[PDB]
């Protein structure tokens, strides 16, 4: 009786395990399978899918005890998709040393510690009461638990499988349950009619990989999909000529960027990294490819950071003359530098690259495109420049400056960035510091080092564009996810 929803996607995540699936492609599936203790109510008070309001979800209520602990009273009678009841034991397990942040845990959940605050072990007080806490003060615990770090996993089932196998056969409490997957092809979910919240409106949801955006557009037109993802503003004219189809877009809390393998000699030092940054004329790219709908941040700095947004910070400059001076200072010898991109996995990746190649040529640098196919993982040692994105996943400036670029984390450890000591000291400091003038100035000091060092170059916040049949009522949200709770009606 309920319609089956068909979504043509840019790709599938490497896992459906909540943390290992953090990516542009995972939340749209993981949000359906799981619930967290707290949900972001994107559409509260008439907001156009960008409200930050956090409301109770698997937690019926909660109260902060002190600067490092929160007591959660859980909703009773919630079931996981395998029939097991959700209790404090599952919530404690979700945020335990064993699963998330301990030495052994991070062998199978590699960013469990990197992305977490300084957790202490959860304390189970009764079947429906758990205290979540940090070893040191943290004013962000609530925000973490309402984020993509927050999905609650089933303790016994997850332990029986381990994180890798669980990521191929996930069980949660959410409105849709996992049915099947074929790697790099599709994921099918089915309605969980035993859902504790509003009943699911779709009988099944299928996420089908269609890597090429032109093919994905053609598939919505030809009636193969109900919704398609990862389009650009210029794709609106291909869709909108048809009366029964439309585009739906919004600025999302994500940053497109490019970054460097700083283990490679040409990028061991900051000079050429910063020259490449200064040579990009972002306004021109945004005009040409984005209809002026993408937003160029004034540093690693967004309005949804709230108290750590600095509206007075100056934008990063486009300065060709200075880029040229830094190319000469760097001793650049004319070697062609590759830029790897997995096609248009990121919207406008290839057109933006081709515009940037011309800007880099104007600075005296030869950059060559290396477009690779889905499922052809380039070796780290073969990467010079690559594109990437970072979801700005708390309403706080700590992410992703600290969570990606901080001490011991991926950019420094895997990709070789030799950050100044003071950068790493500031990263550690801001995690214990309450919002206020001092925290805002510390983030500006981090941003200054980040700009000087250029371990990555921020391009813009994309204007995310989906296309859909008008007979499917669904609004996008300002994040790299799809929300169907209270937001998916057919006809
Ligand atoms: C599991 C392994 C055993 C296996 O060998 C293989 O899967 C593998 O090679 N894994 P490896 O780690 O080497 O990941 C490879 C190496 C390379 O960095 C690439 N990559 C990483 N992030 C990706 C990205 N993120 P995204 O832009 O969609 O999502 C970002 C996310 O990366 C980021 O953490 C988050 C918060 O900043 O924001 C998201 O938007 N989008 C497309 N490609 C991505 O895949």
């Amino acid at each position: 009786d309920r319609r089956a929803l068909r979504i043509g996607v840019n790709g599938l995540p490497p896992s459906l395990e909540p943390i290992n699936g953090i990516s542009n492609t995972g939340p749209r599936i993981i949000n359906q399978i799981f619930d967290a203790l707290i949900r972001r109510d994107y559409f509260a008070d008439g907001a156009k899918g960008n409200n930050i309001k956090l409301v109770p979800a698997l937690a019926e209520s909660f109260e902060r005890i002190d600067d490092k602990s929160i007591r959660f009273k859980l909703r009773q009678g919630v079931k996981f998709h395998n029939g097991a009841e959700m209790t404090a034991e599952d919530v404690a397990f979700t945020f335990s040393s064993e699963r998330l942040w301990g030495d052994e845990a991070i062998k199978t959940v590699p960013n469990g510690r990197n992305f977490s605050p300084n957790w202490d072990e959860p304390v189970v007080e009764d079947k429906y009461t758990v205290v979540l806490r940090t070893k040191t003060p943290s004013y962000l615990i609530e925000k973490y638990l309402g984020s993509w770090l927050g999905p609650i996993v089933p303790k016994e089932y997850y332990k029986s499988l381990g994180a890798v196998a669980f990521g191929n056969k996930p069980i949660g409490t959410g409105p849709y349950k996992f049915r099947e997957l074929v790697a790099n092809d599709h994921v099918t979910l089915e309605a969980n009619d035993g859902y504790w919240g509003d009943k699911p409106t779709a009988s099944t949801i299928t996420y089908q990989v269609v890597a090429e955006p032109a093919t994905r557009v053609a598939g919505l037109i030809s009636g193969e999909y109900d919704i398609i993802t990862t389009l650009t503003p210029d794709d609106m004219a291909l869709v909108d000529g048809y009366s029964d189809l439309e585009t739906r877009g919004t600025l999302i809390e994500n940053l497109h960027m490019f970054t460097f393998n700083m283990n490679q000699p040409i990028f061991q030092n900051k000079t050429l990294r910063r020259a490449l940054a200064l040579a990009v004329n972002r306004p021109l790219i945004v005009e040409a490819l984005w209809k002026n709908k993408a937003s160029i941040p004034n540093g690693f700095n967004f309005p949804h950071y709230g108290a750590t947004y600095d509206p007075k910070r100056k934008p990063m400059e486009f300065n060709l003359k200075e880029a040229k001076r830094l190319v000469k200072e760097s001793g650049y010898d004319g070697t062609p530098i590759t830029y790897h991109t997995m096609g248009n996995y990121y919207a406008n990746a290839v057109p933006a690259l081709m515009m940037m190649i011309e800007m880099w040529k104007a600075a005296g640098i030869t950059v060559v495109p290396k477009i690779f196919a889905p499922g052809t993982t380039p070796k780290d040692s073969d990467i010079l420049i690559r594109n990437w994105s970072n979801g700005q996943w708390l309403t706080d400036g700590l992410t992703t400056m600290v969570s990606e670029f901080g001490p011991g984390r991926g950019v420094q450890k895997r990709w070789g960035w030799k950050a100044p000591a003071e950068f790493n000291n500031l990263c550690d400091q801001v995690a214990q510091l309450k919002d206020g003038e001092e925290r805002s100035a510390a983030f500006n000091r981090l941003r200054d080092i980040f700009e000087d060092e250029a371990p990555a170059v921020l391009m813009y916040q994309p204007y995310d564009v989906y296309a859909a049949r008008k007979d499917v009522q669904w609004s996008p949200v300002s994040f790299e996810t799809m929300e169907f709770r209270g937001n998916l009606n057919f006809k």
